[PDB]
DNA sequence: GGCTACAGGACTC
DNA sequence: CAGGAGTCCTGTAGCC
């Protein structure tokens, strides 16, 4: 199989640049203002200008400002980025029916039947990079390999504004050399408990007792890593269908007071229903982020669709449930709908 | 034993 | 100083 992965560069930031070219060349920081106090919130993402100085996704906005006080701080305008995204996804579909839109920012294309080899695949990569630049002036990075995991690693190595092919030999080389931390799906926690078994590379999973790998990191995860080490990994490119829709908001104040939280919970429901469009969920979950950043939740599945009214009442019951079974204070409250009809 | 629901865990962008 | 949205897996407990 031949997979061609497309990853838009500093997507949110670049879209802002396309809409306002004077930004070009400056450090741009796209932010999620929380509402609690001046500059409370976090960085959603930033361009390379800002990034090369340590301003990265997830850090607090005030910390970003300490590092880059004169950078441009823009509020997230997701709907805008989503519309530009949708248009680019449509361009990619001209290249293949077997397409997987993994996020607002990435897409996997199976071009096995469009191209004969990696040479023709690389060339198809330039063709795509060019198309997107012509139509939307967005630069992207193209990763190419025999499966989704290595096509993504390929792009991770070539961004930004790049294109890279990882043929069969480098796959073998990477299995040996590549820091297993850089493997998609392995975060700090997993990587810590991995690399602490001397497993620092994909190969190391082959020589360790299985019940043991699986003891530290779970079955699915160990099979995944091993199948990759054996160069026997295969996951087809697939149309993705959204399985949940939700909304979570940050309260001005942390609270444990039911009447004080309801307003937030209710607004989160309204926004959620809106996004459901015509989907009818059978399940609802009330999600709360506590005082200390711990996530708690209580849900319920119904044998029928959930009307907005039923969502309102059930959410309060679920919220009460949380309040009763957890003495902590809530800082963020929301809901998530799933199991659509 | 294994399938279901539910709640938490970990990860990705 | 700690936003937001969405996905997959696992441990536990009911049940067949
Ligand atoms: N922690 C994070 C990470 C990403 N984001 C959002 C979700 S999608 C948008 C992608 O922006 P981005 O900077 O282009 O992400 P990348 O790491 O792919 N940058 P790139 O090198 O272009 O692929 O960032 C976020 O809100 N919070
Ligand atoms: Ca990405
Ligand atoms: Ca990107
Ligand atoms: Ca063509
Ligand atoms: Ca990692």
């Amino acid at each position: 199989m031949i997979v061609l992965f497309v990853d838009f560069d500093y997507f949110y930031a670049q879209v802002e640049e396309v809409l306002n070219p004077s930004l070009k060349g400056k450090p741009v920081v796209v932010c999620v203002f929380s509402g609690r106090f001046e500059d409370s919130g976090a960085v959603a993402t930033a361009n390379y200008e800002a990034r090369k100085f340590g301003v990265k996704a997830g850090i607090p906005i005030v910390e970003a400002k300490k590092i880059l006080p004169n950078a441009v701080y823009l509020p997230m305008r997701k709907e805008v980025y989503q519309q530009v995204s949708s248009r680019i996804m449509n361009l990619l579909r001209e290249y293949s029916e077997k397409i997987e839109i993994a996020s607002i920012d990435e897409a996997y294309l199976d071009i096995s039947d469009k191209v004969r080899d990696y040479r023709e695949a690389y060339n198809l990569g330039l063709e795509i990079k060019n198309k997107i630049l012509e139509k939307e002036k967005i630069t992207v990075t193209v990763g190419i390999s025999k499966n989704k995991v290595f096509a993504k690693i390929a792009a991770d190595m070539a961004k930004p504004n790049g294109i890279k092919v990882i043929d069969d030999e480098e796959v073998k080389r990477l299995i040996r050399e590549l820091d297993i931390a850089d493997v998609p799906g392995i975060g700090n926690i997993t990587a810590e408990k991995l690399k602490k078994l001397g497993i620092n590379k994909l190969v190391d999973t082959l020589s360790i007792e299985f019940d043991k790998l699986k003891g530290m990191i779970g079955e699915a995860k160990a099979k995944y890593l091993i199948s990759l080490a054996r160069d026997e990994y295969n996951e087809p490119i697939r149309t993705r269908v959204r399985k949940s829709i939700g909304r979570i908001v940050t309260m001005k104040r942390n609270s444990r007071n039911l009447e004080e939280i309801k307003p937030y919970l209710f607004r989160a429901i309204e926004e959620s229903y809106y996004k459901l469009d015509k989907r009818i969920p059978k399940a609802i979950h009330v999600v709360a982020v506590t005082e200390d950043l711990d996530i708690v939740s209580r849900g319920r599945t119904f044998p029928h669709g959930i009307s907005k009214e039923t969502a309102y009442s059930e959410s309060v019951k679920l919220l009460q449930k949380i309040l009763e079974e957890d003495e902590r204070k809530i800082r963020r409250i929301g809901v998530r709908f799933s199991k659509f009809i």
